């Protein structure tokens, strides 16, 4: 299973995209690392852009299935989200490279990305309609801001380290602040 | 318009698009119309060059928009305005985070003081009871900054979620302020 060519390319692609981004990624390196010929990569994914889009989409589905947005347990959702990122740092890294490469332009799998968010937003909205979470802020914006506080530390680990100190006492302390902040934001 | 100024500018542009490891001194020299040796004469080495360039952009923002506990919403407005007008800062900060991770920074001491000052401004606001103290000053500053800057890290998520163009940008702005208030309100 993990020996299948498609699986090897997938994994090598992740590693390569994670380090060098989309433009800096080298198909040759991916091929070498996957012990697969360059033509095989194109046979399974068509082109570099499609390959990145596919790899990213899969990691996102994994997180979406493992940690669905849950308005009835904001704190538990935050805990699971933080745990996942710590256990799988490739996702956020790929997301950053994508943001840098495409900026505000349409994405290769634009439609699929739209649905991805429409579902998460719906989970937030449902919580608003049921009055479990504030509706002072729109559902999408609300989801975005909660995600911002949970992932910011990954973007600037030097800022986190210097502001809350290294060591578990800081990570854990921060996790606690994120949850207290999320509560104040969604309450009522 | 001296050469040190040209190198600085070229360095910014270079670091902004290629990061620290991917940055090329030759490119910076060519773009600055300055010999490679001159860059080392004025900044010593690539790492020192980056640290100097980043430190300067941060001092600029720090002086232009001080952490103000007595006007969190105005502070957020000015913060958002500044990043939109000077996108190099956040970009450089991301590259730095990716390059050093959790390791000591070249100008570690200077960075420490930088944050100690911002933290102090939030603390002061807590001590005066203008801002909640349910959350520690440092963490409080961090979370506020997170909401303000996350959109620049993932422009695609912002665009899809709150809409692109001025409508989306202005809507997120309002939400950021409302969220910040709920977080700090004593």
């Amino acid at each position: 299973d993990p020996e299948a060519t498609k699986a090897r390319i997938f994994e090598a692609a992740v590693a390569e995209f994670a380090r060098h981004g989309i433009a800096g990624a080298r198909i040759d390196r991916i091929a070498a690392e996957a012990r697969a010929n360059k033509q095989l990569i194109y046979a399974y994914y068509g082109n570099k852009g499609e390959l990145f889009a596919s790899v990213l989409e899969k990691k996102m589905l994994d997180l979406a299935i493992s940690v669905p947005v849950d308005p009835d347990d904001i704190e538990g959702w935050i805990d699971r989200l933080l745990d996942y990122h710590a256990a799988h740092p490739e996702l956020l890294r790929l997301l950053f490279w994508e943001g840098m490469e495409y900026g505000t332009a349409e994405l290769p799998h634009e439609a699929e990305r739209q649905e991805h968010y429409a579902r998460k937003v719906a989970a937030v909205r449902d919580g608003q309609e049921r009055g479990v979470i504030t509706d002072a802020i729109p559902a999408p914006d609300l989801l975005f801001l909660l995600v911002a506080m949970a992932n910011w530390a990954v973007v600037v680990p030097q800022m986190k380290r210097i502001l809350v100190g290294g060591g578990d006492a800081g990570t854990d302390g921060l996790r606690d602040s994120i949850k207290k902040a999320a509560r104040r934001i969604v309450d009522r």
